[PDB]
């Protein structure tokens, strides 16, 4: 863990908490015959732009699996309570301060990579760094994806199933004429260390995205989702 | 083609035009080793709630394939021009008037089923009828699906890649507190015959939906999409 004199310290933090309600043991449940978190550690390792890849967990079993797959677990966070679910920003800040305070290493660019993100592309990770660093004023870069249907044409259902538009002014508007819309794909978030530390708001500062195609963005929120995403990963 | 005395005339119309720019011959291109339109005719036949299943096309080759798979092609529309792409409503109205005028049969409930809709469930088709008919004032029922990410948190990109929110007032709003949003899945549209004939606006009248789960709603807009949707259909 020597580094070039003059190089910038770029790291991956992979948060993972125990306790997930919908899919028990979600972060270590097998996905295509590895614990789910393995795929994120593996992608971070293959990307080649990180000098450290750390799992931040509050759970000793998850810690064990992360070490098994070659991530660093330099600390274990104390178990969270349900009425105090730590935000991503709180976990990332914790890790950055811990590195500074406990190890005297000052991160510059910090990538939060989700534990459940098995279609993440090593290359998208590196593209995000490059966008973060090329644009001097950029504080964050996150994985995003296009909405597959125009948000302007969204409808709501009343309590009796009756349809109405959210925005009736677009009822007759040409599709070509609707402004393109995107959302957070929920896979990775690069930020400048000071951005995370200062709790800058990602969607309101100088933020860029790496755009992922729809097929690489997969919901894995239920057991039925986990099955369908396994069948597709093969 | 005898019917019970006192029964209501319920039909499927499957529009199909030639000329598709992105996927040539899209409506008859093989999908899992049948022409794409076959899957829609097949589902309509299996649903068991239609007394006629008609393909409305402007193309003799498509007509041939539709007859081959057991749809009726009682007429061929004259080829369209590119500067006069007929709306769904125009095609449906044409077919309904044609049945009345040319054959003296008056449709009551009319289902427009897209030619490219291979994950459509026979049962969803029948559920739509039942919703159309149970609710006296209902003019339309269409296949819809939830947005997978909240539309209120959508972002836009300026010409330099810079992120901003469409609706900054929701920057800190709880996910639980966002109103659920849906969109037209683009698979089928039931309507009362008079609704189609009177050109009633689907999203502004008495309209219901049949809600399809995300995995059954698949984009098939490109050649790469056609491949991925074949791999999944197996």
């Amino acid at each position: 863990g020597l580094v070039p004199r003059g190089s910038h310290m770029n790291i991956a933090i992979i948060p993972a908490r125990g306790g997930s309600k919908r899919i028990p043991r979600k972060n270590i449940k097998p996905f295509h015959s590895k614990p789910m978190i393995a795929w994120s550690i593996l992608a971070a390792k293959k990307a080649g732009c990180f000098e450290r890849i750390i799992v931040s967990t509050d759970d000793a079993e998850i810690a064990a699996v992360a070490l098994e797959y070659g991530a660093e677990v330099p600390f274990t966070r104390p178990a969270e309570i349900a009425n105090d679910y730590a935000t991503t920003g709180e976990v990332i800040s914790h890790a950055i301060n811990w590195l500074i305070n406990q190890q005297g290493q000052v991160p510059e660019n910090v990538c939060c990579l989700y534990a459940t993100a098995p279609f993440v592309e090593p290359d998208d990770l590196c593209q995000g760094l490059e966008l973060l660093t090329f644009n001097k004023e950029c504080q964050f870069v996150f994985s995003a994806t296009r909405f597959s249907f125009p948000i302007q044409r969204a409808i709501k259902l009343d309590e009796s199933g009756w349809v109405s538009m959210f925005h009736p002014e677009y009822q007759l508007t040409r599709s070509q004429d609707l402004e393109e819309a995107y959302h957070d794909a929920g896979q990775f978030y690069w930020g400048k260390a000071n951005a995370w530390l200062n709790k800058l708001p990602i969607f309101a500062v100088h933020t860029q995205v790496v755009l992922l195609p729809s097929h690489r963005v997969q919901d894995i929120d239920t057991q039925d989702d986990w099955l369908r995403a396994e069948k597709l990963f093969t």
